[PDB]
């Protein structure tokens, strides 16, 4: 069950956003259901409710707890949904058994918010969650303060199926992807999306997370098949397409990561909405430059 | 209430107290939080700040965090100012800060927003919702290099903003933002960073600083207060070289120390505070002697 549970993630993890409604800045659920929708239609066979392009920590418990919830119902078993928790160990345990019962097949662990953390704390912190769910779990891994021998320990365990690398070094990467024995049933993934796929991958990654893909899934499939045959010209002519795209949602210090997704929906008349705070439009500086860009994408 | 009057609260130390826990099951340990707010009191303690990082905010339930805050507030009785630590969500910290105020905290204190995506824009937004929002005024702990310090200065004129716990350790950047933000705001500057950085950040305006030895050896802490506020540069060097090794301990690994060196110092002077939640585990054996071998040094000095 869990070995093979793991081999799941060797696609796309597409994060879907919360369309939130101007002015109020409620939850759009019929945005929510369309953007699912939209996400599955195109392919997408691993869906993550609660990730960050959802804007998780936006959202309050009870919200994240239907947000979940709805997401799951919605996919109908269609995809492996992954359900993001965090915050104190019980707390996490609260959403994940919450997510679970709704019917989730695994959730994600998100970096924990704490701004002290250590090596062993961090291990008991994975642990303690994991083991108080029934269902297997995915480590988000973003802290590169934290040592990788974090995961070489916890690897080991069964409900431990996967690892959302997000540190972009590309030596420890392909450091720890060694160090892990193919028995541990982990599946690495790359959590810094598509400008770094490509990268993970020659490493030895087998899949890759992905905001893009409520936008333009068809670019975004396109690399993972270059790259799951081999194509090297193909993958950086892909590569070298939409990393204008994930510069652009870099900028500020990842500050307009959901903003650009969002109004880039708008434009091409997909229902988005706006982003709620700590996160406003983009500035016409910032406007300007994303339609420049799809602009260009329309003549390609 | 004038606001300008109450701004003037923050010229001393605030300090963050611990929330210390139970055996094996981590549960609160209410007698160990009641007698370390009294410990903070009797030494001197004019501001108190319960769920602060160094009470472990985030390793609390939002349940818990309320009952730490309440309970603070409750014991103090009005014998200090009482800044009640919010964070999460907009909604979520509205929750928060309503508890709060309900028991009777006199301010709050946001905490830096945990979301990995934020802007200037957007922060002003998030701030500024939160504190209209709250029946009482707002302190806000500003530690984010990558934000503008104009969010500050839009949010400056704001009556309930009556102080910034700067935790940008960028002097250049302290003494603008200082001298941007007009007095008739009513904003009280306060060094977030502590003992080691108080000494600077005095020099370039501020009028207080946060603090987390308070909880061990808050005499020490008050020297360094006193000395700043007489002037004396002398004294204000030898208290900081004193303490700074003590700091240096909470700073390693990235902060990870922070909580954990407070928990064990205070272990070994035999005060009540436990171990530390997850994500933290006690010191590693080199970090416990270094622990160890300062407070010796310390007991030597005396």
């Amino acid at each position: 069950d869990y070995g093979e549970f793991s081999k799941r993630f060797s696609t796309i993890s597409g994060i879907n956003i919360v369309p939130f409604l101007e002015g109020t800045r409620e939850i759009d659920w019929k945005g929510l259901d369309d953007n699912v929708e939209f996400l599955l239609q195109n392919g997408i066979e691993v869906i993550v409710p609660n990730g960050n392009t959802g804007e998780f920590y936006a959202l309050t418990i009870e919200e994240a707890k239907q947000v979940a919830t709805r997401v799951t119902e919605l996919v109908n078993g269609r995809a492996t949904v992954v359900a993001g928790i965090g915050y104190s160990v019980d707390t996490a345990i609260e959403l994940g058994k919450s997510a679970i019962d709704s019917g989730a097949d695994c959730v994600m662990i998100h970096q924990p918010v704490h701004p002290y953390i250590t090596d062993a704390g961090a291990v008991e912190y994975y642990r303690n969650i994991i083991e108080a769910l029934d269902a297997p779990s995915i480590i988000y891994f973003k802290d590169a303060h934290l040592s990788d021998d974090v995961i070489k320990e916890l690897a080991p365990l069964d409900k431990l199926v996967g690892i959302k690398y997000a540190i972009n070094d590309i030596q420890r990467v392909t450091q720890v992807m060694r160090a892990v024995p193919k028995s541990s049933n982990v599946a690495f993934i790359c959590g810094t999306a598509e400008k770094w796929a490509p990268f993970f991958y020659h490493a030895g990654a087998v899949g890759f997370t992905s905001g893009l893909v409520n936008v333009f899934p068809q670019k975004s499939f396109a690399l993972l098949e270059a790259l799951e045959e081999g194509n090297q010209e193909k993958i950086w002519d892909v590569w070298e397409d939409v990393v204008p795209f994930e510069d652009l949602r870099a900028k500020h210090n990842n500050g307009n990561n959901v903003v650009i997704i969002k109004e880039a929906m708008e434009q091409l008349g997909l229902r988005a909405g706006v982003t709620r705070e700590p996160v406003n439009p983009l500035s016409p500086n910032d406007r300007l430059e994303l339609e420049e860009l799809l602009k260009s994408w329309n003549t390609q």
